[PDB]
């Protein structure tokens, strides 16, 4: 098992994982995003952030204010865990974070914060085994 995942988010506005489990044996997880798919960032960007499941709307409004200059996610916002920035077609990011700061027992939403993209763009991360 690794601590790592590759996630892509395409056109047809949708993420082709719909959960990630992160393995308690790792220390550092990472999640890279790629968005395989033709159109640019301005039209059907992507990241992939994650909160706790209660926290996600909240998240998702705030960072739909923020701007693509924000990469959709407020500044310092004390919610997020983890987020790479808005990629558009033909590129990737990468976020690492440490699974310590998960907590086996809360189930965590990971989501698109591009305007309207969390409607289809959303998933759960939990931690396992
Ligand atoms: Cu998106």
């Amino acid at each position: 098992a690794e601590c790592s995942v590759d996630i892509a988010g395409n056109d047809g506005m949708q993420f082709d994982k719909k959960e990630i489990t992160v393995s308690k044996s790792c220390k550092q997880f990472t999640v890279n995003l790629k968005h395989p798919g033709k159109l640019a960032k301005n039209v059907m960007g992507h990241n992939w952030v994650l909160t706790k499941q209660a926290d996600m709307q909240g998240a998702v409004n705030d960072g739909m204010a923020a701007g693509l200059d924000n990469n959709y996610v407020k500044k310092d916002d004390a919610r997020v865990i983890a987020h790479t920035k808005v990629i558009g077609g033909g590129e990737t990011d990468s976020v690492t974070f440490d699974v310590s700061k998960l907590a086996a027992g809360e189930d965590y939403a990971y989501f698109c914060s591009f305007p309207g993209h969390f409607a289809l763009m959303k998933g759960v991360l939990k931690l396992v085994d």
